[PDB]
């Protein structure tokens, strides 16, 4: 179940511990209560028993609900909630609101409604809700988690016990949280093999964007140390491996998607796009093989080591790295690029997925990388009779050579490409809360070996110390949500 010597370490400190932390820690409402797991929690348990704050509880769980149902019920939710916290004579009557959004609220419909209301409510708790909650004892116990979240929880913590894959630097793991249970997988780097081949650029890329990013189709990162031989990066595990296994290795006669299974697999990897673009990422690295499925049949994209990072101002890069098959026509040809090569890719993918080949190549085709780039420059593609009108159309907008021309990522958003009649059967709103049950659940099915293989200086010893950063906050909060810790050790008397 779980180590007993390393559960009997998650203990709540006395108050006197926690005194240095006030000042390390953002203290702003909307980082504390609204965007940490255990935080919101507090913060809502104040407002419960609070009762005065009754009202402006249940209207936020009320909207939270009503964002996440499904179409046929939403009409009938709206209705109760206008009633229950907008007509004056009702119980739970949300006075504090402005005259302009109660009236506003009460009329009409849409993709969106709501979302004006629920800026209101959150911009009302920030002030005296609060300001009362930081003089309450339910702060003080955010302090007490805050501190155990700190300590060390190192090498000595995890015990791998299985071989999940092999990557270029090492072996990936299954490992167990020993004082939680929790499963992840921890992807090892060997030290002496990152330095001769001159990695330390791509390992730490990887480990920063990983950390700083939170998003339900990328995997997320939870710790990050070294022990003497390896840096260890501790992710979310995803059992069922990737996704092109599943198009070639699994029904050997008949390979390839039907097509809702594809549609499905395609919305999801355009939301995780979506949030690296957001934060000015190019991935450069999008392929089947890098494309991960879980035991519930979601997936998520990895491998973050070939990304770049945008700076100040800066709207395009160079820059030759890739797989052959995937590079874009504007890459190939030397000239300066942004999120264009990305979307390029994605059509080479959706391509694969349905017709068990690729777009430029015979299934089983042998051909010099000179002569792969050749077609990528100059070829049209050609589609079977396994695709439909819409399947063809959305491929033919992706694998268009002229980024100009190109579907993608254009003032802010993915929106543009959303409404593609493709997605018609999709419920986006609900794809991104991860409230729909995926059309395939992996059924029945869960590595050859091989053999292993100069002092440091401090520059290699600084750059380890600083990869090693510790643990994730939001990750580790989940984890003592999940699996029953947070309920065991939050109680008072
Ligand atoms: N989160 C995970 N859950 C389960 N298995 C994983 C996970 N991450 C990686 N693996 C397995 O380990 C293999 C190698 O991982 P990864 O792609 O991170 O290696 P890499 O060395 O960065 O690869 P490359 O040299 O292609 O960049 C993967 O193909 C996969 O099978
Ligand atoms: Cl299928
Ligand atoms: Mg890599």
């Amino acid at each position: 179940s779980r180590d007993r010597k390393y559960l009997a370490r998650l203990k709540l400190p006395p108050l006197s511990k926690c005194e240095a932390l006030r000042e390390s820690l953002d203290l702003g409402f909307e980082g504390m209560c609204l965007e940490q797991p255990i935080g919101k929690r507090l913060f809502q348990q104040f407002l419960r028993t609070h009762e005065q704050h009754g009202p402006a509880l249940q209207l936020w769980k009320d909207i939270e609900d009503y964002d996440t149902a499904d179409d046929a019920l939403r009409p009938q939710k709206a209705q109760a909630l206008r009633a229950a916290y907008l007509e004056p004579q009702a119980q739970l009557f949300c006075s504090f609101l402005d005259a302009e959004t109660v009236a506003r609220a009460r009329a009409g419909a849409g993709d969106g409604l709501f979302q004006p209301l629920l800026r209101a409510v959150l911009a009302h708790l920030g002030q005296a809700p609060f300001q009362e909650f930081l003089d309450s004892k339910y702060f003080l116990r955010f302090l007490q988690w805050k501190w155990l979240e700190a300590q060390p929880m190192g090498e000595d913590w995890f015990l791998d016990f299985r071989v999940l894959g092999r990557g270029g630097f090492g072996e990936v793991f299954a490992c167990q949280m020993k004082a939680t249970g929790k499963l992840y997988a921890c992807k090892k780097l060997n030290k002496k093999r990152l330095k001769k081949r001159k990695g330390y650029q791509g390992a730490m890329v990887e480990k920063k964007i990983l950390a700083k990013v939170h998003s339900r189709f990328i995997v997320s990162l939870a710790y990050a140390f070294e022990t003497k031989t390896d840096l260890c990066l501790v992710m979310t595990i995803m059992n069922g491996g990737d996704i092109r296994y599943h198009i070639y290795n699994v029904d050997e006669d008949n390979p390839g998607f039907q097509e809702p299974r594809a549609i499905f697999y395609t919305a999801q990897i355009v939301s995780g796009l979506e949030h690296l673009h957001q934060r000015n990422i190019i991935y450069r690295d999008l392929k089947p093989e890098n494309v991960l499925l879980d035991d519930d049949g979601n997936v998520r994209i990895s491998d973050l080591g070939l990304a770049v990072e945008l700076k100040a101002g800066q709207t395009k890069t160079k820059g030759y790295a890739g797989t052959p098959g995937f590079m874009a026509p504007e890459l190939l040809l030397g000239e300066e690029y942004d999120f264009s090569v990305d979307y390029f890719a994605l059509g080479v993918t959706l391509y694969e997925m349905i017709a068990a080949r690729g777009p430029f190549r015979a299934r089983g085709e042998k051909v010099e990388n000179k002569e792969l780039k050749q077609r990528v420059l100059e070829q049209a593609v050609t589609y079977p009779d396994k695709f439909s009108p819409a399947s063809k159309d959305f491929c033919e907008a992706l694998l268009q050579k002229d980024p100009e021309k190109r579907l993608g990522f254009r003032d802010g958003s993915c929106d543009g490409l959303r409404t593609h009649p493709l997605f018609r059967d999709i419920s986006w709103r609900q794809l991104e809360a991860g409230m729909l049950t995926p059309p395939f659940v992996p059924d029945s099915r869960t590595i050859q070996d091989v053999g292993a293989f100069v002092a440091f200086e401090k520059a290699d010893t600084e750059f380890f110390q600083e990869f090693a950063s510790g643990t994730c906050p939001i990750p580790w909060q989940e984890e003592m949500i999940e699996t029953g810790v947070f309920g065991d050790l939050n109680v008072w008397r």
